[PDB]
């Protein structure tokens, strides 16, 4: 293992205590699109002074981070005592696609202590901790944030120009205050500036120290050091994980004004990172003596495209997230930073659906109690069953089984339990795990060819299980068998023609085959007459030997009807809302398994009843003729058409909802067709909607005044007359 | 190893004993039923059992192994695969560069080449270096290598 060097002096720890309510700050830091803030430089490659659209992991433009604080700790007069510092160690976040920082945001400038905030100490950069890792739980002190198995290390130690990576198991302490001892509060390490960073000798191990004070290093596997240098001017960091392993940016290493994160460094690490943590961190400075530190921000990333404005210089300066909104796609969608004046459709509201109704059944179990004794068929003696108008749980049908096969066709194997259907249809035989070699649904052995096809005008999903000891009503043929010919000679005793299986049917050949082979090899023919058009019909058999449990095969389908889906899976409507009458938006719902959303209203019947659901020319649903003697006319699901009208000049812009109204338009919403529509509030977080004859809209004026040329015509003799012009 | 063995089942019980969810592995990654599985299967069909607490979302994780008789010379397996960069690519074969004329200076017509694994054809001229250097090869907006 890695060469850690020594242990911890003591096995107790100095003492954490939360001063969370002392960290609280007000300073977000939404990120600048277009200064290009947290942007990771591309991998490997650049552009020179143009425009391109790009995508990837990247915070989004509306996020105005998590923030966070370190502090001076514990301490009075003329020393240090116990941590003072925030409940960053219960801080236990989801790892989410890896994450971007500023680092010495608020550098260079004033704040307070924190811990002792009256004393307005100027701020100054400060190098933030974290640990990463693929499982988290309590310690025996129920305290959040004990990482299992090994962990990811991020620490900076002593000044900021030393960085440590590590990868290693933690053990913990069990003396007083540790993570074993039950004195214990919270994780910390510390620094001791006092005698730490000095320049004479800066303390290489001094955070790592303080660290092994909580945790010996244990299983130490990976270690990397950088050299740093320092400089209060603002810096971004990215971390990805990835299949290659976790990647380092910074700008840092290459970009000091421009803020692109180039790969600084790699890591061998390929375990997945599921979570991520800030670790907590004091300064045991003096109390006279103690100083404030700069705020750090961090931004989750997303898989989103930009356009990017990439300099001469190969950075990026501004960039468009396209996504944010209506005006961010319009620019992303020409690939410029400035569209020309116009007026352009953007897409839609989606209509906030309501949650859903259902009118499944009434009906009785999908009994399946024949399944549970006797001796299942021979391949070409099928027994079947089908089911209407019934409710099932096929887990626990499933659990009576032993399964060594469970393979399906057009439907995964949950939704095949999930999915109400018209009709459940079940087939099963006996068969061996020797020659289960032969069921497939595209198989071309003799038992496909003479004994069974499954048609793919259904789903199928394919069992292939044994019988358990206890399953002692079940009872096992001599031997496995089946038809492995079945054709027909001519009457001429020298031409033969074949007669193979139809879909989900019987062979003819079994009207003269036995019910099970009695012998490997066995044939039987039989001479045809005239009215069966001559010839002999020729058929053969073969056998595999019994197994001490019984194999057996299920050949599962399901039909979907219209007004005949009656066969369902048991409700779980016990313990909810009245159904189906809400009445109400357009709710989602399913009705005796017919699904999709939408508006309902009660309304003259039609032709003809007792179909329940009636349709138009496109197959869609007119409307449903209820239960409750209600015929409920279907009118869909709405949307609202909107678009953007454009003054380049003014940078201004107003928007259309048109025949809508207004009495669905208000100064929040949330339908939705843009995350934000921020461009519009940029005025309109002080305006309400105004009618029009077009229609309701935002961002206008009722001037009333005739225009001579429109410039940005609404039609009719409707008009946007322009922003106060230049 | 004593004997080739594997993992045959890897899924999740529900809190309510009875749904169970089967966690299929990842490209190129772990299952996380490893974290419970024993380095090898002592005996097949070897079964485990983890309850999992509230912050894993509760239920149980289920896992399962079998195992294969060992050979008198051991079989092995790989799995090799690359991945190709940008001015990354610098795994390569070792070069049969000795015994020839100097590169890649000719320019010359649109010489062939192949720079760090980057082929293609083409003139070049000492010119101008654009934004950013140590990206070595910038493109266009086709894609296609500036310089």
């Amino acid at each position: 293992y890695v060469d850690v060097g020594p242990d911890s002096v003591k096995s107790a720890c100095i003492e954490v205590d939360i001063q969370q309510t002392f960290f609280d700050k007000t300073w977000p830091r939404p990120i600048d699109v277009s200064k290009a803030d947290g942007i990771i430089y591309p991998q490997g490659r650049t552009y020179s002074n143009i425009t391109i659209t790009y995508q990837g992991l990247f915070p989004y433009q509306g996020d105005h981070g998590d923030m966070y604080v370190y502090s001076a700790g514990h301490a009075t007069g003329t020393t240090p005592q116990k941590l003072f510092v925030a409940n960053y160690s219960q801080d236990v976040k989801q790892f989410a696609n890896g994450f971007v920082v500023r680092i010495g945001a608020a550098a260079n400038s004033t704040g307070t202590v924190i811990i002792s905030p009256s004393t307005s100490a100027t701020i100054r950069k400060i190098y933030p901790a974290f640990m990463l890792g693929s499982s988290v739980g309590n310690f025996s002190d129920g305290k959040m944030g004990r990482f299992f198995n090994h962990t990811l290390v991020l620490l900076p130690d002593g000044c900021g120009t030393l960085l440590r990576a590590f990868y290693c198991i933690l053990e913990p302490r069990s003396g007083n205050h540790c993570p074993a001892g039950n004195s214990y509060t919270s994780f910390a390490t510390y620094h001791t500036p006092a005698t730490d960073c000095s320049d004479g000798n800066y303390n290489r191990n001094a955070s790592l120290n303080s660290f092994k004070e909580y945790f010996n290093l244990r299983n130490c596997t990976f270690m990397y050091t950088y050299n740093i240098t320092e400089d209060e001017i603002l810096e971004w960091f990215g971390i990805t994980q990835t299949a290659q392993g976790v990647h380092l940016f910074s700008s840092r290493y290459v970009d000091l004004y421009g803020g692109n994160m180039f790969q600084f460094a790699t890591l061998p690490v390929y375990d997945t990172i599921k979570y991520y943590s800030i670790i907590p961190h004091s300064i045991r400075s003096i109390q006279s003596d103690r100083k404030a530190w700069a705020a750090f921000y961090v931004y989750k990333l997303q898989p989103l495209t930009f356009l990017l404005d990439f300099s001469v210089d190969g950075y990026i300066r501004r960039a468009i997230d396209c996504g944010f909104n209506d005006l961010s796609q319009l620019h992303c969608s020409y690939e410029s930073f400035d569209v020309e004046s116009g007026v352009y459709s953007v897409s839609s509201f989606e209509a906030k659906p309501s949650g859903s109704v259902v009118e499944q059944a009434e009906g009785v179990e999908c009994d399946f109690s024949p399944l549970l004794s006797g001796t299942p068929p021979q391949v070409y003696n099928f027994k079947r069953l089908v089911f209407t108008n019934c409710n099932y749980n096929l887990t626990k049908l499933l659990s009576l089984f032993s399964v060594n096969d469970f393979t399906c066709s057009q439907i995964s194997p949950a939704a095949i339990a999930s999915n109400c259907y018209s009709s459940l249809i079940l087939d099963y035989f006996s068969y061996p795990l020797s020659m289960k070699s032969d069921l497939s649904v595209s198989s071309a052995g003799p038992i496909s060819q003479f004994n069974y096809k499954q048609s793919f005008s259904n789903p199928t999903c394919l069992i292939l299980a044994t019988v358990p000891h206890n399953l002692t009503t079940i009872t096992k043929p001599l031997k496995y068998s089946y038809i492995n010919k079945c054709s027909r000679f001519l009457s001429d005793d020298r031409t033969e023609v074949p007669q193979l299986v139809n879909a989900n049917q019987y062979s003819p050949c079994v009207s003269i085959v036995p019910s099970t082979v009695w012998e490997d090899g066995d044939y039987y023919r039989k001479q045809l007459s005239p009215l069966e058009g001559g010839g002999w019909l020729v058929a053969s058999g073969s056998t595999v030997a019994m197994t001490e449990q019984l194999q057996m095969g299920f050949g599962i389908t399901v039909q979907y009807g219209t007004d005949t889906n009656s066969v369902c899976p048991k409700l779980e409507f016990a313990n909810d809302t009245k159904i189906a009458s809400q009445l109400g938006n357009c709710v989602e719902y399913s009705l005796y398994g017919v699904s999709g959303r939408g508006v309902f209203q009660n309304c003259t019947a039609v032709g003809v009843r007792q179909q329940r659901f009636v349709y138009d020319a496109y197959q869609n649903l007119v409307g449903y003729y209820s239960d409750d003697g209600n015929y409920y006319c279907l009118r869909a699901c709405v949307s609202v058409p909107v678009s953007v009208i454009y003054d380049k000049e003014t940078k201004t812009h107003a928007t259309l909802f048109g025949s809508v109204a207004c009495e669905h338009i208000s100064s929040t919403m949330s339908q939705y067709s843009r995350s934000t529509r921020s461009m519009l509030k940029r005025r309109d977080s002080t305006y309400g909607p105004l009618q029009t004859p077009v229609g309701c809209v935002l961002g206008l004026v009722n001037s009333s005044l005739f225009v001579e040329d429109c410039k940005l015509p609404l039609g009719q003799s409707l008009c946007a007359l322009p922003d106060t012009p230049s």
